[PDB]
C-alpha cells in the first residue's frame, strides 16, 4: 500500500463520516415530532452543523489553474497501483483533452476521480474493463466512469480491497430514493463544492452502471 | 506538504468526525428523555454505531512486532518537517529505547504519536521546546508530550498550521468534565485499542502541559 493509496482511503472515510454526520442532522427531525405530536437540544445539532460547515469553507478555499489531462493520466496511474492490477481489472481512459486547463482545487479533484475510479474498479470482477471518459464542455468538466458491475466484489474476502469493509458493504444496501452510497460522498462533496453534481446510477444487470461527476470550470 | 503529512492530516480528521459521532451517540440521550417526561429511530441510532463499531474493530486487526526507537524517530522526523521547523519549534526526544519491540498496530500508532506531537506544535509559541519522553514498564509502552503551551497559538492566523481550522478552533474551547479536545480523537482510540489509555492535561499557566499515551505492549 502506497502512502498515496492509505491518503486517498483515509479522505475518503473522512467524507464518508461527514456524509453519516449529515442524514443524521437531518434524519432525526420527524421521528422526534411524531413523539411530540402525541399532544434533542439544537446545540447538539449545531456542533455538528458547525463541522460540516466547516468542511464546506474548506472546499472553497484553494482554487488554481492546473492541467487536467496530466491529472487524468495520474488518476489511471494510482488507481491502476493501488487496486485494479491486483485485481485483474483493465483500466481504459477516454478523452480528447490534452492541453486544456481548469481552475479548481486540483487536489480535491484529484481525490474525486481516484474514488469514482476505485469504486468501479472494487464493484468489478476479474477481466472486467473500467472507463473513465472525460470532456470539457463550455463552462463544464464531466467525468463518467461506466462499468459492468458486479457488486458481490464489494464485499468479497477472497479479493484485495482498497476501501474499508463497513463502507463497501454499506455500498451493497438497497439506496434510499435519492441517496448515494455512503462510500461516494467524497465525489458528491467535491462536486457540489465546485458548483456541480454527482449521480451514482444504480447496479444494472446486462448493462453498464454510470457514475457521473460534473464541475464548474471557471468557479 | 508532503504526502505523510497530508496521509496524518486525513486520518486525524477522520478519528475526529468518528469522535463527533460517538459524543451524538451518546449525548441524546437526556433532553430526548425530558421532552418525553412531560408526561429519534433507535434505527438511526444503530447504523452510526455500526460505522464507531466498525472502526473500533479495523484497529484489532492489526498487531506485528516492530522496534519502538525506529518508529520514535520517524515521528520526530515527520512532525519536524511537517510543522515544527516552520514554526520554530524545538523538538527533543527523551528514551531509553534502542532495541525493544512491540506487538502492535505500527501504522495506527504512528499516527497516534504523530498527532501527539503535532498537536503540542500547533499550541506552541516560536522558541518552545516541544519534548516526547518514551519509556516501557513491563507490560506497558509510555509516550508523553511535555511543552509549555501557549493555546492561542491553534488559532493564530499568522501562523503554518497542519491540523484543520474548525479542529484548532475547537481545541481552545473549555472541555467538559473528561472530555478532550476533538482533534486528539485518533490518539484516544488508537490507545484504548492498545488495551491503554490517553489523558490530555489542561493548559497549564508558569507550568508545562503534558498529553500522556499509554499502550499495552502484548496484546
Amino acid at each position: 500500500v502506497t502512502e498515496r493509496t492509505a491518503r486517498r482511503s483515509a479522505e475518503t472515510a473522512l467524507f464518508m463520516r461527514d456524509h453519516v454526520l449529515s442524514l443524521v442532522s437531518h434524519d432525526l427531525r420527524s421521528p422526534l415530532n411524531a413523539i411530540h405530536s402525541w399532544a434533542q437540544q439544537v446545540k447538539l445539532l449545531e456542533s455538528i452543523v458547525d463541522t460540516t460547515r466547516a468542511e464546506t469553507k474548506a472546499l472553497a478555499l484553494k482554487r488554481a489553474p492546473f492541467a487536467l489531462r496530466p491529472l487524468l493520466d495520474e488518476t489511471i496511474g494510482d488507481v491502476r497501483e493501488g487496486l485494479a492490477a491486483r485485481r485483474g481489472i483493465v483500466l481504459a481512459l477516454n478523452t480528447p483533452l490534452a492541453a486544456q486547463q481548469m481552475d479548481g482545487d486540483r487536489e480535491r479533484l484529484a481525490a474525486a476521480l481516484w474514488l469514482l475510479v476505485t469504486f468501479a474498479v472494487e464493484a468489478s470482477a476479474s477481466g472486467t474493463t473500467v472507463t473513465l471518459d472525460a470532456d470539457v464542455d463550455t463552462a463544464t468538466l464531466r467525468a463518467t466512469v461506466s462499468w459492468q458491475a458486479t457488486p458481490a466484489a464489494l464485499t468479497d474476502p477472497a479479493l484485495p480491497h482498497v476501501l474499508e469493509n463497513f463502507a463497501r458493504a454499506q455500498a451493497t444496501h438497497p439506496r434510499e430514493a435519492g441517496r448515494i452510497s455512503w462510500v461516494l460522498a467524497l465525489c458528491k462533496r467535491v462536486a457540489e463544492a465546485h458548483d456541480g453534481a454527482f449521480e451514482q446510477g444504480e447496479f444494472a444487470d446486462g448493462q453498464s452502471s454510470t457514475l457521473k461527476f460534473r464541475a464548474s470550470l471557471a468557479g
